[PDB]
């Protein structure tokens, strides 16, 4: 069980799996996850990703709790930060 | 559906409608809510704000379940941070 994230709409793309946790700008960086890059994820069943704008866990957050083809027009190509729950 | 905060009681004057996130001062400033003017805002059935004194979610936190034509005397005037929830 893991969060994977999209590069591109519909799964498509450069993909990356993160566990639960909280994600910096840096620490995505790390994990080969680029900037305003994220365009749809899959997420286990029961759990929570809160997708944020800007860095450290701020700015505007959307919140996703299933696979998600498309994050928003609004969401795309924005998450700065990250924080993944199981519950 | 977004929160809208206002300049003046009972929904005057200038207004910024915020989708759910966690903003600083700067953030705010930003998105053209200056520090200390906050005074009446609607929030979507189901939503919390939690409205702070202080930048950085620090300071009093003022909660705020529906809309509300008047913050309070203690809350007037005083956001400088604020965190939204869709839940
Ligand atoms: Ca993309
Ligand atoms: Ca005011």
């Amino acid at each position: 069980k893991a969060v994977t994230f999209y590069e591109d709409i519909n799964y498509g793309g450069a993909s990356v799996s993160l566990q639960p946790g909280n994600y910096t700008l840096s620490q995505l960086n790390t994990a080969k996850i680029p900037n305003d890059w994220m365009t749809s994820l899959k997420v286990p069943s029961g759990w929570t990703v809160d997708v944020y704008e800007n860095d450290n866990f701020t700015g505007t957050k959307w919140t996703y709790t299933s696979d998600t083809p498309w994050v928003g027009n609004d969401a795309n190509d924005k998450m700065r930060s990250v924080k993944i729950y199981s519950t």
